[PDB]
């Protein structure tokens, strides 16, 4: 259970392009890396550009995912 | 599935190359992320650029999908 | 997607404000599609009539139903 | 199950994503993959002939679309 | 590849001379890997420490083992 | 019993493998292949603008980068 | 591809005109390869020695055996 380990945890989704990162609670996923983020907050350069709701992010745009410091 | 949850909801599909977002009622979908929108309205930088009928969007172009709130 | 066959549609190419309009003869899950009486549209101006075309998904952004 | 099959032995135009290049020829064979064989191939750039290539085998990816060339 | 599990490796992305270093926790044929105590390196300068990161193959150029 | 190599005929023939980017062509003998368009070229000569840029031995090419393959001469 | 295992090969990337030279330890049917004693060559010049590297298929242009 590689990716499932992060469910119900607060993570940072970083994209390949720009320095953009979505931070939120990782609702659901799938091997495909397609993921579901709740209470997602958009971060640019480490600055908040708002809160998006529940977003479904597609794998292809993802560089990597991290667990947000408790 | 993953996106079956949003069916019949008003959602925003955000593309990966421009500040464009298509808004509408997600009629149907599939794992491949390929979605059909109803009452689609194109949004550029947050500005309506008019209305397309029923559109079918190809996953590949999709950055993420959120649920529209009002 | 089959809900549009023999309907007048527009196939929007991702890369440049180019959209092919015609009737959607046939398709398949793959988003590869066959268009009839294709008309290529640049920034919404016609650039002539292509015959029947068989287009490749990958180049497609979206497909919409052309009116009335 | 074959897709385009209906153009085999037809005079068609294979247009590429980048460069207004068009490879015109007859189609030997094609498979669901859109990878296709072309006979008596003539490269076209902007509507101009830039020569003739033998028989070519094209890779789907670089293909925007295919059309039937007017009899 | 599983030869590197519990190994200090370095992940080099395709774009931009950015390498992620840390211990290779787990992986799979898909090249999608987990990295523990990752440290972002840019042009071979530490840009910080990411906690545990899960990387997507497609961004990866190559992986190497960090020297003893 | 259902699928086979659609490029079978060119094996051991003098071909030209053209890439998507540049105007680089790799000419050689088509050693082997596979539906995947992944091919083994023997006596591979790098061509740029129809100009030789030396010779590469046996090369193993990847389909992705390949625009099209053609048959070189009699 | 297996015909190169334990051979000295040079791997060519699509983007920089820079090649990875080394012993081809392993490879699977995905074009991903493990290279031992990798040396990185830029426009024909050596820019250093990487240890063991596992290279991802997508980045590769082509593979050749070496006149050593």
């Amino acid at each position: 259970p590689f990716l499932k380990g992060l469910v119900n945890h607060r993570v940072g989704v970083k994209l390949k392009f720009n320095s953009t990162e979505y931070r939120g609670t990782l609702v659901s996923t799938d091997n495909y890396f397609n993921l579901q983020l709740n209470e997602a907050e958009e971060f640019v350069a480490g600055v908040s550009h708002g809160t998006l709701g529940e977003i479904f992010i597609r794998s292809n745009n993802v560089l990597y995912i991290r667990e947000l410091p408790n």
